Order: C-alpha cells, then sequence, then structure tokens
C-alpha cells in the first residue's frame, strides 16, 4: 500500500536578528506558521533494508537529498535502541511544488514528513520529542515541522515556544533567483543588534524581517517583487528570501490580487494555519 503525507511550507512571520555566536551563527527571535500548501510524499514500504527515492529533486543527488539523510538517520537511531523492524526500507516519491529555498523551508518539512511518516509507517515508536532532536542535526526548521505546531523560535533557532498567531490568508511570490542562506547571513550591513524581546512584545509589535533590507539591496527582482505587493497589501520577505508574502483577511481577496499581479512574480495563494497539515492529515 502507497501512503501520501503533506509537507508543508512555512513562513517566518516576522524575524530578528539579535546577535552573532561565537562560530558566526546568528541568534534570532522568529515566528513560524504554516501553510495549508505545500509537497506531498508517498511511500511504499520495502522488506529489504533498502531507501529508495524514486523522484530526483532538480539538482539534488540522492545521497544528499534531505529525505534520503532523514530515512537513514531515522533507521540508525531506531536501530540503536533495537526500535527498528528487521527488513524495514522503503520506496519514497515526492510531488515537488515548493521552490528550492527561497524561505519556505521546503527541504526541512520534507525531512521532517519523511521521520513523522517512517516512524509510523515502520511502527518505531518513536516521540515527536525523538523525531525533533534527530531533526534538528538536519537543520533548525525541521522541529518545528516535527512538532507540528506554529512556534516561537529563539537562540540560533533551535529554542522552541508554541504559541497562536493570526492565522490570515498570503499571496507568496517569488522573482525566480535563488538566495543561499549563508549569503545573507554573511552580508556586512545585515542587522544584527537588534534587542531581544519578550514574546507578548514582539506578539503585539508591527512585524517584520530584519533580512529583508539586505535582500531588497542586493537582488533587484526582490525589491521589485516587494514594491508590486507592497501597492496591495502589508508584504515582506520570509526567511532569507527571495519568497515575499503579502498578508490578506480573506482567500478572495488574496486571489484577487494574485490575477492582478505580474506573472513573474510566480504567485500562488495559500491559508496561514498554527496546525501542520501533516499532523492534521493524522488526526
Ligand atoms: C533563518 C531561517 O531560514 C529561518 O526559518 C533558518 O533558521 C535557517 O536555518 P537552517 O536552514 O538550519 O541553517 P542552514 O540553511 O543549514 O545554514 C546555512 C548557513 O547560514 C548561516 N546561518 C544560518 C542560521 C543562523 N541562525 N545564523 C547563520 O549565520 C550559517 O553560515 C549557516 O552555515
Ligand atoms: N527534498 C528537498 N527539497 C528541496 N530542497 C532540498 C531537498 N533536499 C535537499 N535540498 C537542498 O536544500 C536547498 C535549499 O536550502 P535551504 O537551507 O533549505 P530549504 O528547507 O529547502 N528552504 P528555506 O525555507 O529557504 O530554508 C536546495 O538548494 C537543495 O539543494
Ligand atoms: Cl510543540
Amino acid at each position: 500500500m502507497r501512503t501520501q503525507w503533506p509537507s508543508p511550507a512555512k513562513l517566518n512571520l516576522f524575524l530578528y536578528i539579535t546577535g552573532q555566536r561565537a562560530d558566526g551563527y546568528h541568534t534570532l527571535q522568529t515566528l513560524f506558521q504554516f501553510l495549508d500548501y505545500g509537497d506531498t510524499i508517498s511511500i511504499e514500504l520495502r522488506d529489504d533494508g533498502d531507501i529508495r527515492l524514486l523522484t530526483p529533486v532538480e539538482g539534488v543527488e540522492h545521497e544528499d537529498n534531505l529525505i534520503v539523510r532523514a530515512a537513514r538517520l531515522l533507521m540508525k537511531t531506531a536501530a540503536d535502541s533495537g526500535r527498528l523492524p528487521t527488513g524495514s526500507g522503503a520506496n519514497i516519491s515526492i510531488d515537488k511544488r515548493l521552490p528550492m529555498g527561497g524561505g519556505l523551508g521546503g527541504g526541512s518539512s520534507n525531512a521532517a514528513t519523511v521521520l513523522v511518516a517512517l516512524n509510523h509507517l515502520w511502527q518505531c515508536g518513536l516521540s515527536m520529542d525523538e523525531l525533533a532532536e534527530m531533526g534538528l542535526t538536519l537543520g533548525a526548521d525541521v522541529p518545528v515541522f516535527v512538532r507540528g505546531h506554529a512556534a516561537f523560535a529563539e537562540g540560533v533557532g533551535e529554542i522552541l515556544t508554541p504559541v497562536d498567531p493570526p492565522e490570515k490568508w498570503y499571496l507568496v511570490a517569488h522573482p525566480g533567483v535563488s538566495i543561499p542562506t549563508p549569503v545573507i547571513f554573511k552580508d556586512p550591513e545585515l542587522p544584527r543588534n537588534t534587542p531581544k524581546r519578550s514574546i507578548e512584545t514582539l506578539l503585539k509589535c508591527e512585524f517584520s524581517n530584519d533580512c529583508e533590507v539586505i535582500a531588497r539591496k542586493r537582488f533587484r527582482e526582490v525589491d521589485a517583487v516587494l514594491s508590486w505587493l507592497l501597492e496591495y497589501a502589508p508584504s515582506r520577505l520570509t526567511g532569507t528570501g527571495a519568497c515575499v508574502f503579502a498578508e490578506f483577511d480573506t482567500e478572495s481577496e488574496a486571489r484577487q490580487v494574485l490575477e492582478q499581479a505580474p506573472e513573474w512574480l510566480n504567485g500562488f495563494v495559500a491559508k496561514g494555519v498554527n496546525l501542520s497539515p501533516l499532523h492534521r492529515a493524522m488526526l
């Protein structure tokens, strides 16, 4: 039997850079919300202990793909405690709708969905806590996706606190440029002294993304996408870009702006949700 699992995108509703660690990593205060939109992952169990990703993801080698790294990591960890049945394996395929990076966390979501799905299908019985712990080694966004709830993140992104921000409708655009996360974080003009604040304060303050000024300055087309969207609604960068989102109260307004917007915005409309579609589908 084949099973299908959601792999939703996320948005950083806000993102503040508070400083830099001894190793150059940046400490942050950020808010995650899921989009009811993303990739779909299909799994068929194997009994020969093999992991086979049947669908190539543009420019990513089999062993480099987060789907495969997640599956192997779970296999190894579960086997360490004797919680992996002999012969456990899987054929995996993905319907990839999300862009590469862009600040939507697509790869991290793929990894999280795989961890949760295989844990379930192989009957390993690991807790979401255990999955999120191993998931962190694959990236700070992974635990958020694994845990399934909108969350405020601190430290370098590893310290999570579940929260319940307003759920809005979003128009998410992407001009086509692939911005590598490290390119933004290494920029000399990037703000790195935003004061650390309490969750209560951050939730009542205007939402913004500290990376946006840099993204706009260095990528003309990101600046243009922002210019166009700001004509219609509050809009900002998510993650380190290049994706930008515009906020709306209803689906109808969002979709009407999408029809009006330049086609090169490559936009899609999706509802923000505080419970991940992955966990929702498991109810
Ligand atoms: C900023 C976010 O996109 C918010 O959703 C994520 O927290 C990014 O975290 P991540 O994807 O786990 O980090 P990666 O994309 O693996 O890191 C790529 C590189 O970005 C830089 N980096 C990333 C995260 C961080 N808090 N400070 C940094 O200076 C580091 O040089 C790092 O080596
Ligand atoms: Cl949680």
